[PDB]
């Protein structure tokens, strides 16, 4: 079987853990160690081919970082997570996609852009704000929350097929 | 001195004639012939350095073209173009772009996003839509106006920048 290394990125807060969490462990963590950096396994069935994912939940600080880059060179997709209530979070999603440009060499890494916590009532990014973004990137976007799974699957599903559609 | 290929793209009534014709003959033409596809040959000054500007100003219809792939092949160097009070232009910039990236290899080609029409109080497009946009591209965004000359020297001359920096 395919085998996978998914990176998922985003600001401090915006649900990482939290969606890799539920995707894994089918829970949602409210209080998860924001230095904790590590990956997971999960081996998946999506449109009907197996895939085994190494799923890396990224955490460290704003700062350049050789580690950080080989994190780049090594993954083959990233999920780019913003907050829909955190506008700093969505702003900062064109540096983060610019780093991983830079490592990677590239323009058609496979990326998928996130809209997490939907399940507030209320937001300061607007969803054709995002959709236009990930049109402008030429990606899928999808809504999730962590809180209630709403989107969990798909997320990280859309990812691999991107991954697929790349190879 | 260096000489650049420019092209000039974008919808239907954006403004590609006016602008082009302001930047090399200085007026504004109201009713330009929208089927007239032609080139101009300019001297220009940016930085202190002189380059040859050889300029195409687009027109055709709405349809895959050899020979449009062709001018995408040789341009060094695009204006993407939409009108102000066109949202229709300016969501078709992203179909404009990609044509000219498929052509290209998906080259990092030098592009500049210019926003026409900027007179018009019948604003449709709004400017952080536009600046958003560009962003995303990694390119500049200049609003232009053919019809008051605003910002016509600086959408050219920006490209010319776009297309220096390219090359170095
Ligand atoms: N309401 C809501 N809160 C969320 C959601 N996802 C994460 N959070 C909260 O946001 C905080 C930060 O989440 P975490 O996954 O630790 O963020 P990280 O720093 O990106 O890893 C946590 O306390 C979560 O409870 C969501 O979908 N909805
Ligand atoms: N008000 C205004 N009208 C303009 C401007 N630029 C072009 N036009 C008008 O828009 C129409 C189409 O312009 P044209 O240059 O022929 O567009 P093209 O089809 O893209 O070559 C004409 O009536 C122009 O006079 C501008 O900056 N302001
Ligand atoms: S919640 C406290 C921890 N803060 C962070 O983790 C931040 C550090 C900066 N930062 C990024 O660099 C996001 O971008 C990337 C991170 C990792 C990788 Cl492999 C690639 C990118 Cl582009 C935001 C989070
Ligand atoms: S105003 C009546 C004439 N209509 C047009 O000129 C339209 C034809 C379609 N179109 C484009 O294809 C714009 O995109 C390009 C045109 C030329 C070149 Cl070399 C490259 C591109 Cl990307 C809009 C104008
Ligand atoms: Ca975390
Ligand atoms: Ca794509
Ligand atoms: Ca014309
Ligand atoms: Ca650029």
């Amino acid at each position: 079987m395919t085998e996978y290394k998914l990176v998922v990125v985003g600001a401090c807060g915006v649900g990482k853990s939290a969606l890799t969490i539920q995707l894994i462990q089918n829970h949602f963590v409210d209080e998860y160690d924001p230095t904790i950096e590590d990956s997971y396994r999960k081996q998946v069935v999506i449109d009907g081919e197996t895939s085994l994912l190494d799923i890396l939940d990224t955490a460290g600080q704003e700062e350049y970082s050789a580690m950080r880059d080989q994190y780049m060179r090594t993954g083959e997709g990233f999920l780019l997570v913003f907050a829909i209530n955190n506008t700093k979070s969505f702003e900062d999603i064109h540096h983060y996609r610019e780093q991983i440009k830079r490592v990677k060499d590239s323009e058609d890494v496979p990326m998928v852009l996130v809209g997490n916590k939907s399940d507030l009532p209320s937001r300061t990014v607007d969803t054709k704000q995002a959709q236009d973004l990930a049109r402008s990137y030429g990606i899928p976007f999808i809504e999730t929350s962590a809180k209630t799974r709403q989107g969990v699957d798909d997320a990280f599903y859309t990812l691999v097929r991107e991954i697929r559609k790349h190879k």
